[PDB]
């Protein structure tokens, strides 16, 4: 069954039938950083080869017009660049000059104006293109979207009781000794709806509260946590009986985001629960122990859940019954 | 008709008559990154040429004072830099030394003090200016203000009903497979007003609510969305009849902002609706379909709107009539 | 009269008598980027000179132990680095090898083990120190704290009436065609106070509201704005008569912050008003005009204020009188 | 006694028993930047040595297949790279070509195809790996987590009275002339609890208010501050008598975060108070003085606290007594 968000973040959406493609070329940098690696390497090689070959051709041209080929042996002919005979020899001079290697078996003389003004232009353009390419490679290597590989979520969430209130709970944890600076979490409910006038919204997004009003959703993440949402008169689950649950077709998306510590960039991680990942009347299992001055986690029970007792009735009915019996 | 914000972001404002221009030189870096390209290239070329020519002149001077010109042929005269005769030859030594090419047909000897202390200063200044220029070029290539080329807004917004409440709606969508991290939206109303005391504010900015109180304006953008603002007793549209609308002269600005994914920089996108982009009694057209495991968008109907039935009366009159008839 | 914040941001506070100075060396990078320029250049020169001289000494040592000095003329003695006789000659080899120039009049041979393993170490350390220094220079050139040079505030603020409510107003404006992304503003009141128990707080900081509750302080800055604070029952000015004002000794600080557009860094700007910058019964002067399709600003009247009529009574007395007379 | 957070930030938690280690290799960059220095240097050396040795071997191979070894003396044999006899000589050519030094005693000729296509590949791969390594080193040198070395907290917090209200107070200060841009503070209470149904949460995190509702926790940090939390009907200390305090086992964590000024990265600082750092009936000591136009701080009394008079009764009892006596 389709789910519109996979269990690891990838979305099932296919952007098709766009008529304005020239936008993809107005911001070419983003497009470059977005491709795969097999294509980035190919583009680097092509750009460098073209840049070298162009200046090789112009060097050979300057040599040819002046008349250096006709005098390849005359000593009384101080030429332009020394030891430059054919095409393949003039091709090597460009490589040795632009990449700054400069062996020195073929070197430039000082009786050849417009040679210096070609050399300046070559150095400047070399520097520019070099900067562009190395910057692209570095940015593609050090992006933050990778940290989300070690921010484990949990499988199926649970619904249970907490001192007279129904709640919906799930669990989240990290895996490295580093820190996520300024972490925060939110959750959305996705389900189709139809207004009373006739409109039909395919995928309506509603927001559910996990502590936005009291500032309790800026969490401090060291040990595995348990996020919980209370079912009051504003929660979309305000009346969902136990037997009523498996019939509905809804989905919960969960988003956690914060800054990486070493650099200062922002990362985001996502997940989803559909209808078969919501168990009624369960609890998680503790994972913390104390040993000689260190708390010890066990990511062995991180997904494990056990069963307990819980009423089977909607929150609305529970509240109505409690208020009727506490005043009768 | 002037509009104070064009349909793509550019503003119609002309900063004139400034008497303190030296500020533009206290933060020269911003000014450099702000210019066009035709001028950036010219400035790069000029800076590099001056830097090379200065040290060329000082090299020739050192050579001249010591007395190397008078002895261009004497073998018993170990000079300073070898094979350095005229101005144009001493100009090439600076280029080959600063850019680190170093052919080696003209090389420095070891009987010439103050040559080494010139060489150190040259290397250090070369490194500094090189860093400055390449940094400027890279920053100008990789700025985030470009991503806003693929964050399409919609043309004319609409006003219609939603289960007994008037609302004002518009639509927003993306075009790439990437993600905007931590997106958010806001909107402002611009219209001239005059207080009861006599003051006259030319362009008064008021804020309209799109979900700031319930944290519902931190949106999760994958598929094209429909942002809506409800017209309650606090909205500036609290009494605007249908026939009354075309007479007013107001404007709505819309701002969306968030972080690019690959890098970690912030981008912003804007738009506007004046008075002829607000239709009364219309709806948008759905664009989502389901195909074998993928949802399919069609940016073919993205701007398309159709017509439906809607009362023609201000929100205040609707509420008054409903409350009078639901209690009579 | 001291003011604890100057009219351009600098603060009058002198951190003295610190006993733990080794902290300033645990984060040496911040300390480097914080110094002046006259000292940064000196440190660059010193570091580079020491790095070159050390390896020069070790090269000469390797040459000496092996016995190359005793045979400066023997042809049947393939030595280590060719044409290396004295100290000053071995000093140049280090410069030419580390900075990658490599003339080639003194070149390394292939009969000299531990020469290659010295060359590797030299290349690696050169690369590291080069990276460190160029990074420091670039960061010091491109910091954002400079943009605040073109974010003009206004001189003396004013107090006047707005449709039956006292308000306190000041003005803020920009000077460039760029944009501040995600701007925001806040203000604090600084004044000494003494509790009823006996404590004495020298500089107590209180916050004043400029629109935090309604999200109206996220401003959209193109044309010069007028920020205003309303004097209700919670404002520290809840009873300040006209004649009572010049006797008090308080201060208002104003802070505006947001992101630069080209890069993605955050900048902050500050100012202050003491007791003689608060005029009672004045208004600002408009600066906007319309010309053929462009709005025109005039930073000629940006500071100009004129005079008008206003009651001379505290807000508390105004409210009490109005409520007594509107019910008598 | 264990405390779950040390007095300087380090946490007592030991992540053990992970079964999915391949994640640590999907984002190798983070792992590199996370190691110590002794290992980073070793990895740099190993990578560079392998990269040079590989291409050295392939150069020697090309030379061998063509038949250059058999003719080490024949003049009528224009070879590939000149003066290339053995393994150790072909090893030096790779070093001189990749690092761009290029002495020129062994130089490449122009009768040797597939030499140029090896040279292109070498230059490109050299550039890539160079970029990667220098980027890693720079990022590890300039991270912001170091600034937190000069953001001193205070030792034991205090509990006292403030015009008829109990409050809990602590102090925070800086040490440099720079500025933290957009500072903010929060605090959490950590204590084990057990619900009424039977669940047992080992380390339950609750939030305590320090000014989140009124926007008073965005502080402006120049001089040492005193943060205070008021004990109303929602504070977890709503009934804690003086004699009752030493029996409980709770902990308070404190977190302060904001952006560094020179760069634009975010830093975080933490601390903790357990049960013996909470004194009942004390006050801090002022540190500000005025001298000829400068305020002078004295970080000599920064931790010093003195004693005063205070009732010994829970806040609930104080309120009940006051309300009963103010209405009897
Ligand atoms: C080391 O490069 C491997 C390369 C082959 O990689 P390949 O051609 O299969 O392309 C990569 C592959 O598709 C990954 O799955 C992508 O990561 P993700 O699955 O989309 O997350 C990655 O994109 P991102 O990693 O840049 O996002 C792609 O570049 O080697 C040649
Ligand atoms: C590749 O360079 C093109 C250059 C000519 O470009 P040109 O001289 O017309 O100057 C550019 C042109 O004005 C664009 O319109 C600007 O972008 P936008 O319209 O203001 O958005 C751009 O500024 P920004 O792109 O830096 O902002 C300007 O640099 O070639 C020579
Ligand atoms: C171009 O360099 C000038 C240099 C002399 O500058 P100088 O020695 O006087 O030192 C600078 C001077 O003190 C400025 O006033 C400072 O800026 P600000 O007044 O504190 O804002 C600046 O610090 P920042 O600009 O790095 O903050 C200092 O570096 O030339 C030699
Ligand atoms: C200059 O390098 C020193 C190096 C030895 O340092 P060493 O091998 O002991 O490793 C460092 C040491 O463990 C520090 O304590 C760490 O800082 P912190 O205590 O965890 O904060 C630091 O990590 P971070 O500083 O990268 O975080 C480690 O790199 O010299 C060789
Ligand atoms: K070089
Ligand atoms: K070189
Ligand atoms: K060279
Ligand atoms: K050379
Ligand atoms: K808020
Ligand atoms: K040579
Ligand atoms: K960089
Ligand atoms: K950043
Ligand atoms: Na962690
Ligand atoms: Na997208
Ligand atoms: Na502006
Ligand atoms: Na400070």
């Amino acid at each position: 069954i389709q789910r519109y968000v996979r269990k690891d973040g990838k979305c099932n959406v296919h952007h098709g039938n766009v008529r304005e493609t020239y936008r993809y070329l107005t911001d070419i940098f983003t497009t470059l950083v977005d491709l795969k690696w097999r294509f980035n390497l190919l583009i680097f090689v092509m750009v460098y080869t073209v840049t070298w070959l162009f200046f090789g051709m112009i060097w050979w041209l300057i040599a040819y017009i002046r008349g250096d080929m006709d005098h390849i042996e005359d000593p009384s002919w101080t030429p332009c660049v020394t030891n430059l005979n054919g095409f393949v020899s003039a091709f090597l001079f460009s490589i040795e000059t632009e990449t700054t290697i400069g062996y020195g078996y073929r070197v430039i003389t000082d009786k050849c104006p417009e040679g210096i003004i070609l050399l300046l232009i070559q150095s400047v353009l070399g520097s520019i293109v070099n900067a562009f390419m190395v910057g692209c490679m570095f940015v593609k290597i050090s992006q933050p979207k990778k940290r989300a590989e070690t921010l484990v979520f949990s499988t199926h969430a649970v619904i249970s009781m907490r001192d007279g209130k129904l709640c919906l709970m799930f669990r989240v944890g990290d895996l490295r000794n580093s820190h996520i600076v300024e972490a925060s979490i939110r959750a959305k409910l996705i389900k189709s709806k139809q207004t009373s006038e006739g409109e039909f919204i395919p995928l309506n997004q509603t927001d559910i509260n996990v502590g936005y009003y009291t500032g309790d959703d800026r969490l401090f993440l060291v040990s595995p946590l348990i996020i919980s949402h209370e079912i009051n008169q504003q929660s979309p689950f305000w009346e969902i009986s136990k037997a009523q649950l498996p019939k509905e077709e809804l989905e919960i998306v969960v988003i956690l985001e914060g800054m990486v510590e070493a650099t200062g960039m922002t990362c985001q991680a996502r997940s989803s629960y559909i209808t078969s990942e919501i168990l009624w009347g369960y609890r998680f299992t503790p994972v913390l122990t104390l040993e000689d001055g260190f708390y010890e986690v066990d990511y062995n029970s991180f997904h494990e859940t056990y069963e307990t007792s819980t009423p089977s009735l909607s929150a609305k009915e529970l509240a109505e019954l409690a208020n009727r019996a506490e005043s009768n």
